[PDB]
């Protein structure tokens, strides 16, 4: 079940002068199995730029096609922020209409070292991206996909007019974010990225330290099949 993935919702609230969200979401395992995890991140303008109040982004994120030991990945991404109702029932530039994105990551999980090299491209305001990812060095991964598939781009939420795009005006300096995924079992991960805008394409530097993840748990031993809410 990677096609038609559920959407999990980011919940984007301003703090300090940055925006800040939270996920508290798992990975389904393949026993039926749920493996919780909360996430907190932190984007930040490198210019001063108008922050939103809280709202939620609900994401769709696909591995819609891979080489047989995941050295080559395709992974498809659909976002939209929507103002949360409180406990009720919901219902229904230098950005083109079409960009495209560069993602370099340097990586080490559990001490094995890893580098993934990306092209991406997608409509920022239609809420849609395509990336094909290829491990570069420490392929193929001895850990599952999926813990690195949310590390791979916030200028392609489709934001309605009332709301103000944060990543969207960050540009064309950008914007930094730092991530940390704490798993119940006490696997860690730290991301530090930067994007930018270079000659009409997003470019983004990610640097990830994956640690602590027991042996025989579901990432190391490739137990996981995707995100749930």
């Amino acid at each position: 079940g990677r096609l038609g993935s559920p959407v999990v919702s980011e919940r984007m609230y301003p703090e300090d002068g940055a925006l800040k969200s939270e996920i508290k979401f798992g990975l389904r395992l393949k026993d039926g199995g749920h493996y919780a995890a909360e996430v907190k991140t932190t984007y930040k303008a490198k210019k001063p730029v108008q922050l939103p109040g809280a709202y939620i982004v609900d994401i769709k994120l696909d591995i819609v096609s891979h080489n047989e030991d995941y050295t080559i990945v395709e992974q498809c991404e659909r976002a939209e922020g929507r103002h949360s109702t409180g406990g009720m029932d919901e219902l229904y530039a230098i950005i083109k209409e079409f960009m495209r994105f560069k993602v370099h990551m340097e990586g080490s999980v559990n001490g094995h070292k890893f580098e993934i090299e990306g092209e991406g491209e997608g409509r920022p305001y239609e809420a849609f991206q395509t990336a094909k990812l290829k491990v570069t060095k420490g392929g193929p991964l001895p850990f599952a996909w999926d813990i690195l598939s949310p590390q791979f781009s916030k200028a392609y939420i489709k934001h309605p007019a009332d709301i103000p795009d944060y990543f969207k005006l960050s540009f064309p300096e950008g914007f930094r974010w730092e991530r940390v995924v704490n798993f119940e079992d006490g696997g860690i991960i730290h991301v530090n990225q930067d994007s930018s805008l270079q000659d009409g394409v997003f470019i983004y530097k990610v640097k990830l330290r994956g640690t602590n993840f027991p042996p025989d748990g579901p990432v190391m031993q490739k137990k996981t099949m995707g995100w749930e809410a």
